[PDB]
């Protein structure tokens, strides 16, 4: 069943608190409407990212808060998590902050990291909640398009085995799993569709060798990207790609999933998808200037318009930087000084207030204000 129907995805308190800085900015500008729109954003659920082992410490307090909120509100709280820590993570990138490396016992360390997450998701409080979990952004797409990269060659089996273990470890009636499936500009190209479907099925089959009847709900798409759900003005860079918006990516990928016997249900990130025409190349990803908040999280089929889409969601939390633009930073990524990038920008994950200001202003549909 679509686990989003009737459920109330969890508002992440630590994220909402960061937005107080954005509210303060707008109030100082004498801009009460945008201050009020920012308050609306405080009440919009986002995914909590578990991108390292230290962040596992945040999970039980998050669950305790979620249970208290469920008791107070009478809602069916749906905790949304991203698991993002494969060994030799981000294999095609020049650099990765992933803490596990295959040559330093990374496969076994990843299993234990998963095991630590499982322990937190197996408490009496956890049992009271429902979870939606996105598995491993920036992973399996690399096996489709980046097998000429030595690091990807050496990580391919590990990515499949790692995700397989995560799937096999999180089979519970109150957990739905979505394997990350990149975005239309990566895997939507004609020649990438079938091998993508095949690798998702291959990974699920490996999971079933660990836990016999293991399943996933489907796929997560556009995570951390900017692609529109339905484009208003198709971009020139999408020429010869039938997945020129994320709704079309669903429609174009679905038949291949069906053909290989992989579940064809999707959740779609639209947290930074409000404004189009912000990039000159599809591969630009880092802090794209003038990005807007997109369609708010919803299951409404009048918007979603696809039996294959469970929900539009906000996975990457807008305002958390994609990377620093400082040329001298230890983790400097040249992509973060692209012609389309918002500069200056802070370290990946750090608060980028100027960028959130623009996310509010460029939101589409416009944000409805929340007034006290
Ligand atoms: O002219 N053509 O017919 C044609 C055919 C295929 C082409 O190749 C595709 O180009 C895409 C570029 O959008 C690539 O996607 C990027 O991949 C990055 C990680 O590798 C991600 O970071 C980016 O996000 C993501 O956008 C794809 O791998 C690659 O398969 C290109 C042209
Ligand atoms: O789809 N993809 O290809 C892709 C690639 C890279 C991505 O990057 C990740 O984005 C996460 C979300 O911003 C970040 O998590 C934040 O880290 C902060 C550290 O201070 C915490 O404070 C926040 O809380 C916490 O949410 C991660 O660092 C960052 O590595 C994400 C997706
Ligand atoms: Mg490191």
């Amino acid at each position: 069943v679509n686990p989003y129907i009737g459920r109330s995805p969890l508002v992440i308190k630590s994220y909402a608190e960061k937005l107080e800085e954005t509210i303060a900015y707008f109030e100082a500008q004498g801009d009460e409407l945008n201050a009020a729109r920012t308050r609306t954003v405080q009440g919009i659920p986002t995914f909590a990212w578990i991108s390292d082992s230290a962040t596992i410490d945040t999970i039980q307090p998050l669950i305790a808060d979620a249970v208290a909120h469920q008791e107070a509100s009478g809602e069916q709280v749906l905790v949304q998590l991203v698991i993002y820590n494969l060994p030799d993570r981000d294999c095609a990138a020049k650099a990765s902050d992933g803490e596990f490396h295959l040559d330093d016992d990374g496969a076994n360390k990843y299993r234990a990291y998963v095991d630590r997450i499982v322990a937190e998701l197996s408490t009496a409080d956890a049992d009271k909640l429902h979870f939606s979990i996105v598995l491993e952004p920036d992973s399996l797409g690399n096996m489709v398009t980046n097998m000429h990269v030595p690091k990807c060659q050496g990580a391919a089996t590990a990515y499949k085995e790692g995700i397989a273990y995560t799937i096999a470890s999180l089979q519970k009636p109150n957990i739905d799993l979505y394997i990350d499936a990149a975005h239309g500009g990566w895997l939507g190209w004609n020649d990438n569709l079938r091998p993508s479907a095949e690798i998702f099925k291959e990974t699920l089959d490996l999971a079933r060798q660990i836990t016999p009847n293991a399943t996933v709900r489907g796929l997560a798409i556009n995570v951390s990207n900017y692609n529109p759900y339905k484009t208003r003005a198709r971009e020139d860079y999408t020429e010869w790609n039938n997945a020129y918006d994320e709704w079309n990516y669903v429609k174009t990928l679905t038949p291949h999933l069906q053909a290989v016997g992989f579940p064809a249900q999707f959740i779609v990130d639209q947290g930074r998808s409000g404004r189009e025409g912000i990039r000159t190349e599809w591969g630009q990803w880092c802090n794209i200037r003038n990005a807007g908040f997109g369609i708010r999280p919803t299951t409404d089929q009048a918007i979603v318009d696809s039996a294959n889409v469970d929900a539009i969601v906000w996975v990457k939390p807008g305002g958390e930087s994609d990377g620093t633009s400082d040329v001298n930073a230890v983790r400097f990524d040249e992509n973060c000084r692209s012609p389309a990038s918002h500069v200056p920008a802070p370290e990946a994950g750090e608060w980028f207030n100027e960028f959130v200001v623009n996310l509010v202003i460029n939101a589409n549909p416009p944000l409805e204000p929340t007034y006290a």
